């Protein structure tokens, strides 16, 4: 495992962040041993993206067993960002703080309200946790441009964003600016939908020694703008195979094909417009 500085917060996170997403097929001991495999493989950044009794139980017991200051725990708070109020912090106390048995969260990661401002009730409560030494940072996950006003907020110490193989220099630049303005950037969807099925993406499955989950995670990890790539793991063999990818070097053949293929793709993604004015062909013409 490799570790990167979380932007300016002064704490180190593993290059991978394992996301515990509610899953009806894992009992508490299953979640416990998941988190254990993660720690044993050097992963110290978790994201809790669920509130199931069995998950908080097992994740809480595992987190509980190592020293709290080795761990970076992100709580993923979904729903419309502009509906968050007192109720949300009642939910947060019971799920994040009692449920996992933490005294502080390293980060709370909300949806983008596409808005200069959060709700009054919520923002107040967050500064209350803040002073209570009980929430290190706020974070805003977003697909477009977070509002410069919201980024100005002093609670806001991080963003998360889809960055992957497919991403545009469009998408990329934003993640880079964020990094320069001292925001920590969390990488998401590293293996995309488009590819779950001149250049073309055949090399993704033909590369001797590499899988596509693996090649794709490969690329995500080469972006310095990203403080950590988010991964998600049904199980133990997966966490093992992805923590391995961090120590491997993408073969420079694959890196070149990753870029031809990307051009190729977004070329035909712009043969799909089709503006038909059967004009511009022979006919005297204009008065100038
Ligand atoms: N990175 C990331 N961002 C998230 C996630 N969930 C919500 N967001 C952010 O919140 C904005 C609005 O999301 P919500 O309205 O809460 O729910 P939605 O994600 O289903 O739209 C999103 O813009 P948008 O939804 O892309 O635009 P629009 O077409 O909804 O206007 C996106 O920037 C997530 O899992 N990851």
């Amino acid at each position: 495992m490799r570790y990167r500085p979380f932007g300016s917060t002064g704490v180190a996170v593993s290059a991978l962040t394992l996301r515990l997403a509610d899953n009806p097929r894992l009992r508490a001991n299953d979640w416990r041993a998941l988190v254990f495999t993660a720690l044993e493989n050097g992963v110290n950044s978790f994201q809790i993206d669920g509130d199931a009794p069995e998950l908080l139980k097992g994740a809480g017991e595992a987190f509980a067993s190592v020293e709290r200051h080795l761990l970076f725990l992100t709580w993923r708070l979904r729903g419309d960002a502009k509906q968050l109020g007192p109720h949300t912090l009642d939910a947060l106390k019971r799920s994040a703080f009692e449920g996992l048995s933490l005294d502080y969260l390293d980060l709370l990661l909300i949806n983008d309200p596409q808005s200069a401002s959060l709700p009054m009730a919520f923002e107040s409560g967050l500064q209350d946790l803040q002073k209570g030494r009980a929430l290190r940072g706020l974070g805003v996950a977003s697909r477009g441009d977070i509002d410069p006003g919201l980024l100005a907020n002093d609670l806001v110490t991080a963003v998360s964003s889809p960055y992957n193989l497919s991403s545009g220099w469009a998408e990329r630049h934003r993640i880079r600016q964020a990094s320069q303005n001292n925001f920590a950037v969390i990488g998401e969807d590293f293996w995309p939908q488009a590819l779950r099925e001149v250049g073309g993406y055949e090399f993704l499955t033909n590369t001797p020694g590499w899988s596509a989950e693996d090649i794709c995670l490969g690329y995500a990890l080469t972006e310095p703008s990203l403080a950590t790539v988010r991964v998600t793991a049904d199980n133990r063999q997966e966490i093992e195979r992805l923590a391995a990818v961090v120590e491997r070097d993408l073969p420079t053949g694959v890196c070149a094909q990753i870029e031809m293929a990307r051009f190729s793709a977004q070329e035909r993604e712009k043969a799909a417009r089709r503006p038909k004015l059967a004009a511009a062909l022979e006919h005297h013409h204009h008065h100038h």
